[PDB]
């Protein structure tokens, strides 16, 4: 199915006749424009436009498989409200603000505005193979820059300077760093939420590295855990324990899969090696035009796998004060099961 | 003033009783906290709260100078629903998605939320001498890296690879590159919005770097332009006519003067040399907590100067498809002028 034949059945069942799209990874979704910030799309039953101002007729024109309408705001929605008179019209309430939706009411006074929270949650989930073919090319170029800096992480290296070499090479390659890099060594390993830190890196400290390549539009994400020289008997323990649940969910993906089952999979793993008080609260999330959409694999998910999809696998087992393990590849869901994309070494410990 | 008793004021004349504070700069600024994102402040008649959940106890209470409640949402403005029954609370609608203010109306039942738009603009115009100190701070870090970076500037490297060294240098420093870099060679000197692409720069280039570095949570700001091996006639009278520019504009700040009529002595004297269908739209806005904040020196603004504002002068003019010259220093108005806080050498072309 095309992306609008998906979209408008969504919509019909959230009770609107047209939809003001306006998160930037949905407008890029619809239309391919890729500066999409700077673009709007308006869904509605005579069909869809982009609206971008006069910098990016060009581009416009040559990345929008939408008819474009060239003005900046209000003119774009003033423009609109033509088309959407005595129509429900659906805005995206996460992400617009209340500024921006007093706006289209004054542009709109003869139609109705209608809050979707969840609603587009997901829609972006299956990806095409030009989409698949994106990711991969990021997940490479992020794979290519983990292995170059692997050696660096050594006793006497800072944890900010594993990261700045990381960064150096993502954006010198032509892309970015996808999120703040996490670069936690040590009682660092312990504490999600934390980044990379000035804290040197010492003999018997595990080192955990979570990082992504944003390249062409597109998002990876992986994690991996090492050891600088040898970790104590329990951190070896928790570092297997960890791998152990990663493989074992990672091995559970189909098409039809629950999402929710795998995380019980991975929880329930955790607990028979010791570590279910001390746990990550969701085991992975989808990754394209954003680092972090759907689907969610929270125990309480009610999203199902389906082939095309991308996710993250990440089990992680924190001991405060003392050091922890995040481990995580970046899995396409197959017609009869998954394909790891995340190359890099897994190491022992 | 206390930055409470600034507020107060600002809020009576907007005709509310009370605000959700929700801007992350705004909640640092009138909190301390540093961690703005996962922090709230509700101001009412009876006093000041910061709302922040528990990984942040510690951090909030050596940080706040405000009263903590610790929880997530939605038991932070659930418990603060109270404190504002009958009231009208103001909420800062650039800001709070239509989501967010759905969960406060069900929240606050028996309240009303009134939209502040343009009201809290340039609310931390006026810095004081820690805020100041930490710009500073921010700025000599920029110095010090555009001043390391400067030799590498030569026909032969791309811009993308300046920038680059640029962002390397400022992350190893502990701070980060304030937004995203603009090196600008040669044809690309005449696009606006135009960042750090792979041209190599070549002899008889104009390069215009715009940098900034983040430290500690403040930012710092300036652009210069520099010349690799000998540039055209004309593109030297551009540099000479926007190095005029910007030195007249500088000259006129003091204390009262209009922000609008510092805009208007630059596109003048730009007009003077040939350039008035050239030149940039605004020559400057404050810096502080965020990169752009207020005030702002557009043609329309009604904004006045005043000691301790921080703000960037930046005329620039653009021949497309030629070449083009920005050249920004970040300012501190005095009690009876100004000081630069950019030390970087504007060299000749
Ligand atoms: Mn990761
Ligand atoms: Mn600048
Ligand atoms: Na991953
Ligand atoms: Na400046």
């Amino acid at each position: 199915s095309s992306k609008m034949d998906q979209l408008r059945p969504v919509l019909g069942r959230a009770g609107v006749d047209a939809l003001w799209v306006s998160a930037p990874a949905n407008v890029r979704w619809l239309s391919g424009f890729t500066s999409a910030e700077d673009g709007k799309v308006l869904v509605s039953p005579d069909g869809a436009t982009l609206y971008t101002d006069a910098r990016y007729t060009v581009q416009a024109q040559e990345e929008s498989s939408l008819p474009q309408y060239i003005a900046r705001p209000p003119a774009t929605y003033e423009h609109a409200a033509d088309t959407v008179r005595g129509l429900r019209v659906g805005f995206e309430a996460e992400s617009l603000t209340v500024a921006e939706l007093e706006d289209l009411r004054q542009a709109w006074p003869n139609s109705t505005l209608v809050a979707l929270r969840g609603t587009l949650g997901g829609l972006r989930a299956v990806k095409t193979p030009e989409e698949i073919g994106a990711i991969r090319a990021a997940q490479d170029l992020a794979d290519r820059v983990y292995t170059e800096v692997r050696p660096m992480i050594r006793a006497g290296v800072r944890e900010l300077d594993v990261a700045v070499e990381i960064e150096t090479r993502l954006r010198r390659a032509g892309g970015e760093s996808a999120f703040e890099l996490i670069v936690a060594s040590g009682p660092n390993g312990a504490k999600p939420h934390g980044h990379a830190s000035k804290r040197v890196i010492e003999d018997g400290d595990l080192v955990t590295i979570d990082m992504g390549a944003r390249l062409g539009g597109y998002n990876s994400d992986m994690t991996r855990t090492v050891a600088v020289g040898t970790p104590s008997a329990e951190m070896k323990r928790v570092y297997d324990a960890v791998l152990e649940a990663e493989e074992a969910a990672i091995a559970a993906i189909r098409p039809g899969v629950r999402a929710a089952d795998l995380d019980k999979l991975a929880r329930d793993l955790l607990t028979r090696h010791g570590l279910g008080e001390a746990f990550a609260h969701s085991l992975g999330h989808g990754v394209g035009l954003e680092v972090h959409e759907g689907p969610g694999l929270r125990g309480t998910s009610q999203d199902v796998l389906e082939a095309g999809m991308v996710i993250t696998i990440e089990p992680g087992a924190y001991l405060p004060g003392v050091g922890g393990v995040r481990i995580e590849d970046l899995i396409l869901v197959t017609e009869d099961g998954y394909e790891v994309l995340s190359h890099s070494a897994k190491e022992s410990v």
